[PDB]
């Protein structure tokens, strides 16, 4: 399903050890979109159940396709939105390791959040996944105050979002294996690096 509130929902009495905050691309469903769930069940497949939040960015992120023109790629109240969650996970489970993710707008909503966010929060998210990352050119690939080696992007030959434009082309529409696969792979292994087990 395109709807998962895990982090909110949580109990603080019994907090996951991984926990998962993920931003849709413009115009998708619930808070999760189309490669959200993928990338979801195969977290849970290796954390369990009950060792993985999985949360969705909603509230006042509506994922409105003209936001993308806005100076960071998307709007400041998404990004107040997200940076929100990032504090919540902090305060209801300190000993949680964050993991992050973002596709299309989700993806600059992903990097600005993380910029913005303080350091002794930014600095427990193990690793970050973008695809179809919007401001790929403008930030050469990074996420701005963010290590290199807990980024990974996901950005197709062909997806001119990737290369400096706001045209939709097919190739941008075609991340569905990346979230099935080296997505959830990638974001496995930079838990596993930290958390050890």
């Amino acid at each position: 399903r395109t709807t998962r509130d895990d982090l909110i929902n949580g109990n603080s009495a019994s907090c996951r050890d991984v926990i998962f905050i993920y931003a849709r691309g413009a115009t998708e469903t619930g808070n999760l979109g189309t490669l959200g769930p993928s990338i979801a069940s195969n977290l849970e497949s290796a954390f369990g159940k009950d060792g993985v939040w999985i949360q969705g960015v909603g509230g006042a992120y509506r994922a409105t396709l003209g936001d993308n023109a806005l100076p960071r790629g998307t709007s400041s109240a998404a990004i107040r939105e997200m940076l929100g969650l990032f504090q919540q996970a902090n305060t209801k489970c300190p000993d949680a390791t964050l993991i992050a993710g973002g596709y299309s707008q989700g993806a600059a909503l992903a990097a600005a959040s993380i910029e913005d966010l303080d350091s002794a929060i930014r600095d427990k998210i193990a690793g970050t996944v973008l695809f179809g990352y919007t401001k790929n050119l403008q930030n050469r690939g990074r996420i701005p105050n963010y290590p290199a080696d807990r980024t990974k992007v996901f950005c197709n030959t062909g997806d001119l979002v990737c290369t400096g434009s706001l045209i939709v082309a097919a190739p941008h529409l075609a991340y569905g294996p990346d979230a099935r696969g080296p997505a959830p792979e990638f974001l496995i292994e930079k838990v596993r690096a930290v958390r050890g087990s």
